[PDB]
């Protein structure tokens, strides 16, 4: 029809977008109309927050920007947290939003605000198009900027008259953002030299080390050089079953893990795609004096506790390959071998249900174990935020890239189920597993209607305790009292059923394996109610292990 | 304990705040701890969005800022829409949010962002406190600005170390924002003179004419001077059964109502507390030279279609009282009486179900009528956004200030149920009615747990059609096709039941009266499923009436 | 012609603007072109900064916004300090700036930036017009907001294509911002009662008390009730020769003046149009409980040291008149008479050159005295920032509204000379005196070419010491050493002459009176070089007086 709206759809077509997540409204209507003629499939969301989470999941899983499309005013403002989350967790997302006509842009008029100014602090790129001619340029740059390292959120606002205006404007080529080359040669050489001369060189795999191509490169380096390593939460899946012996767990949240003690003992740390948001360096880079090699697609943030002696800036997998090719196996002296062994044993003890445990409900580690054992390595598992997520982030092994998805920048409640829906669209023919607490579940559970409507093969595990627990035990640790953490319980089975989904319940802890398998074999979306005992949770913040290990040394 | 957190709580105590809506988190924990010792009762929300909506309703109902308290990062960013909606709909709200420690404010660290920069474009006042001493000043000023005409949102962010820091800083007195005097005497005199000389002076009652004290003054003026009048949606409740003959209904959305024709025929229009966001002056102030008198607490926005001949700026009720005191009854000539008379007849016809109507579902006007007949004058009714809300906004009579609440600034989906919860807390012991479509219902339906937890006597009416209808019929008018408006239906009765609420269904249109009454007579929260036939909705945007009236003229 | 540019000019004509200060450039050309056909006279500045200062002076002097017109990029950005200064000193200014065409607004292209975002934090109103039809609305609203209390800066940006676009858009009426009524009667009565019952009530005249209409009202109040009073620097001109006995000087900068001690001894303080930027309440409102009555056009800022017991909010002059009408003469008991008398003696001693003074250069007080004696009451005197301005702000009497202009919000160097040029344009045919130090002189001395071109009868007094002295003596008090306060001297006489102006020099202190008079009797701009001895400056910050009065008490 030659409107600005058609230019928007044309960009989405050129970009290879297959799904647009959105909710329509008057100001953005023409784009939704143009999408009836051609373009990506519209996935109708039940809340713009969830459309944004779904777009985030697509960006994380495909490396190409998830797309969310909304109307003016509350349509756009409902995107705030979603875009903020994607923008701090390395996920490319392009948001497209309506606004009032240019002529009324300054007025007190229905659903008008400064769209661009609102998204400026929470996006890589936030613009409003004020001439129909500029649409293909603004949108194309939005895609490129969202994808370029470090990937993030891009926001483009369209005044209603701009998307409705008839124009003879041409589209532009979807010029793909090009990758950087590997880090400079002298820097690669210096890193190899730092690793070979080290008493105990260790690898810290972070956010951008968790991409598939980076994991593949990391694995070769780890196997050849036989470096011990650790994961941040978003680096989950770096581990392969072959590397279990060199693996020292997931660091984060509280400094009391074997990975912390390993990092303390290292004299050289090679960090890969490390965004410190996942775990501030003031937590691990302590004790004193150790070499930091910072390997990433962008330069490091300088911190009191993070002053890289060496920066290898460039494309991450290429850089890792250069190191791998010329580095040789590292030989450990006996002192360090013993250290590695002890930490490995402490690690194994940390993963066990306590000897003095008895309960009418499952221990978190029982839920983790049974879940891991009922789900194939290749199945994508998404996780929400809370005490369950501490357990999952630490103890749920993952062995394939992008099969354990966690919000570890913004720690945003409600992401798990919509992430799973985004995942299922990206992985047709595959089950997707989502895990949340009961608090976070209701943040986005209305999107279960979307899952049912799509007949998505999603299995949602709700850890049921009836509190905002992650807040609660930290409150007890600081103040010895809780505040605003209690709510009533709902019937999760019947909630599921009211949406036309399947609802299951682990009625007693011994039924865990059977019910989980039943979910994996059920038709359509499943919600599983899993009662959990959280009395052991305060130990997630316990300082026993760093003290024990300190006495040993 | 004497922390910054105690200073925050002391301010709430001095402000006379009885309820704080919020969700705790690590960064804002100390304030929630301090609220255990004293201060307002904490209402735990199931989403910060709903906490903000609840605070908005308290603000609208009480004239004192509703208070919402949230943690850093996604805690704060989830407030965006809530605060924006309050900021543009005249509702005083104070938001208090946590942030990361000052030393790390610039870092990539968990849940960190420029809180103040984010809320700057969508609030009257958006600040971050960087010294514990400044807390009582920042908070007190936030309350005053939130309350001062025109009322809106204020946002205050606290870095974690600021609220945890021990200090001997003194509280400040809660100096209440003072009301203004009436508009200048000469402006009042001139306004009276222009009204007395008019062939057809009419009153347009707007957003700030909808406050109890303003409605009280407005009614005396209307009664004595015998002016025809019209309401904006947020002026609902201005009407008394005694003023029905002077009442030409609610204007808004589409220019096709008797109220539009009244305004066109007027030679003098007195607007009262008129925020043009409810209905742009370009829609009604057309086809002819006409005198505009702007009575408000703030100066007017100048528009092509709104250039006031006179501005009466000052305290609204006292200004109206000065006019009422010296104005006298207006005498209509026979020509103008017939105009008024004909418009009243057109109005009556518009409120009727068409004669050739037959359906297996309720007509929207049957739902409006039966609902109104089942609800006592004093009961607060909240409304959501959509086609249902158009029928309610036009045809649901209200006879008391603050008994029909509509989002007529941002038009935000999901407000109705959380608004009903806020209302129930402001008016303990009273039923509160909430009305939504099936689309908007799921935007906020998770807050049903809160309602059940409080044993709130809320009765929620769901208009069931299975689409985003308001978008849909407008798409058909423009494009002769819809886009992205379809979703599946959920079982509303079973949805309600899973929360421990009561679910009812109008299974056939003849049971509407009984089922409504059954809801009004139940204990605890009720959700009512009401099937509706929307085939007449397209006529809501029809130009038939202005055309018919044009020929008559 | 009927482009957007013509709509801009039509707005200036309707506003009654007689002078536009500006510098042309490609992006804003059309407006400058349109100004050749009709509208205000263009005054070409030699720097946009100075164009802003000149507009600020016009706003302060006329109460109608000074108007500045600049191009895109560095044209607009050169306005920052000027607008920031106007915006915090109560001066109405409207800035009109160009920008890049809409299509290229997001590009790296010559002179493009987000204009509106830049000016957002430093203006009352900062907007960009994106549709030619919106021009008349945006501009008219800019004038009203700049003028509305509290007056400040409004900024409007025009993309080049918007102002070059041919349009049938109509102008809008220049609807003048309406006056508020006085404060409410009950607040007035209460203030009168508190004043009558006071042992020692005093008036603090502030920024918005310095307007001609307010001073006029203030004078009646002070005369009838016989209240002692003090001025802030921007309240200069409140004094008349008849009120000298009730006059306790100008407060500000350092707490060591009779006015501070007066305020301390007072039990009731009526502040008038008080913006605390001129002197923070934490300096004067100390050592004891006292009643604060806040009289202003806007609500007060609540501070630890400022919690008004009463707020009288409304039109300032009317509110004062209402007080004056019903208040009666205050009777002082002997204790208070002695306090007042003691303070007048201290005040009189403070205005004298020390007896032990001997120097080969003038004492600051000799310059002040001689200048005052060489300048008629009506002549506007503008002042810069520095040690010279402390002497002037304290000791230069003014007897007429708007005849001593000081930057007491931002304290901006360089204002004096451009302010004098603005003044000379507001008051054609009158001499204007400008006073600066040698440091601030060069901040804006290039505008001397503008003064010479206009043949403006300006006499500029340069206090010559060869340092940034106000910084220097303050550095010595804190650190006992200076840093970066020294620069070389220029030949001020030759500087003046190179511009085609007259340069004079006070070669010895005894020629002070005659050289100044020689400047006042000269034709065209004159710069006067006056050597000054700053060895007594450190006493401006001396704590001597408050200690002596403390011992006396
Ligand atoms: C949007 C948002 N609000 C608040 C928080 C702070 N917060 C962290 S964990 C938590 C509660 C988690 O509760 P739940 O989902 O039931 O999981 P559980 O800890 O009980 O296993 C909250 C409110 C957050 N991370 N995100
Ligand atoms: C947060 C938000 N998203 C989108 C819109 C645009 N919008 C206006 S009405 C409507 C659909 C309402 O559907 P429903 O609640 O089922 O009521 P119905 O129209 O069917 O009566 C939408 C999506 C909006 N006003 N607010
Ligand atoms: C734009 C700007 N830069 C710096 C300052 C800081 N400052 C305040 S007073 C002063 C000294 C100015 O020296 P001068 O004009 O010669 O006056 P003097 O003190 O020597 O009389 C300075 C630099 C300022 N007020 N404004
Ligand atoms: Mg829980
Ligand atoms: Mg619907
Ligand atoms: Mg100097």
């Amino acid at each position: 029809k030659n409107r600005g709206a058609e230019l928007v759809v044309d960009c989405l077509v050129e970009q290879g977008v297959t799904h647009v997540f959105g909710i329509p409204g008057a100001k953005i209507d023409a784009v939704f109309d143009a999408l009836q003629d051609k373009g990506p499939e519209i996935i109708v969301a039940r809340h713009e927050q969830n459309a944004a989470f779904m777009a985030q999941a697509v960006g994380r899983l495909t490396g190409k920007p998830g797309v969310v499309l909304v109307t003016s005013g509350p349509g756009a403002s409902n995107l705030a947290t979603g875009l903020l989350t994607a923008n701090t967790e390395g996920d490319p997302v392009v948001a497209l939003a309506g606004n009032v006509i240019r002529a009324d842009r300054l007025k007190r008029t229905h659903q008008s605000l400064d769209n661009a100014a609102l998204f400026q602090p929470i996006t890589k790129y936030s613009v409003e198009v004020q001439d129909v001619k500029n649409i293909p340029e603004a949108v194309t740059n939005a895609f490129r900027i969202a994808s370029a390292g470090q990937a993030g959120a891009a926001f483009v606002s369209f005044p209603q008259d701009v998307v409705n205006e008839v124009t003879n404007t041409k589209n532009v080529r979807a010029v793909a953002a090009p990758k950087l080359g590997p880090a400079a040669d002298d820097a690669i050489s210096a890193a190899i030299a730092k690793i070979q001369t080290a008493k105990l060189p260790v690898v810290l795999v972070g956010m951008k080390g968790g991409r598939p191509e980076a994991i593949k490169a990391v694995r070769k380096l780890l196997k050849k050089v036989q470096l011990p390593f650790v994961e941040t939460y978003q680096a989950a899946g770096t581990l392969s079953r072959d590397l279990e012996d060199q693996y020292f767990g997931r660091i984060g949240l509280f400094r009391n893990q074997p990975g912390d003690l390993l990092l303390e003992q290292a004299d050289v740390v090679l960090t890969i795609g490390y965004d410190p948001i996942e775990y501030d360096p003031k937590f691990w880079n302590i004790n004193g004096d150790r070499t930091i090699i910072h390997l990433d697609e962008i330069i490091a943030d300088i911190d009191h506790a993070y002053q890289p002696d060496l920066e290898l800036i460039g494309d991450i997998p290429s850089t890792i390959n250069h190191i791998e090719h010329d580095a040789v196996k590292v030989e450990f002296a006996e002192r360090e071998q013993k250290i590695l062994s002890d930490l490995k044993q402490y690690m194994h003890e940390g993963e066990q249900v306590p000897a003095d445990w008895k309960s009418d409900r499952a221990h978190p580690l029982e839920i983790v174990k049974e879940l891991r054992n009922a789900v194939d390595d290749h199945v994508t598992v998404t996780c929400d935020i809370g005490s369950h997520a501490i357990w999952m982030s630490r103890y749920f092994r993952s062995y394939e890239p992008l099969t354990l998805m966690i919000s570890n920048g913004m720690q945003t409640l409600g992401v798990a189920l919509p992430w799973a829906i985004g995942a299922s669209l990206v992985k047709p023919g595959e089950k997707v597993v989502s895990v949340s607490g009961d608090g976070g579940f209701l943040f986005s559970a209305m999107e279960l209607e979307t899952a049912v409507r799509l007949k998505a093969p999603i299995v949602h595990i709700v850890w049921n305790d009836s509190t905002y627990d992650m807040v609660a035990f930290q409150q007890l640790k600081k103040y010895n009292r809780t505040s605003a953490v209690d709510f009533g319980n709902i019937d999760i089975v019947k909630y599921a059923e009211s949406f036309g989904a399947t609802g299951l319940r682990v009625e007693s802890p011994d039924q865990l394996a059977d019910v989980l398998r039943q979910g994996m074999n059920a038709e359509g979306p499943v919600i599983i109610d899993v009662p959990v005992d959280y009395s052991d949770n305060i130990n997630l913040a316990s300082d026993k292990l760093p003290k024990e290990f300190g006495e040993l040394m």
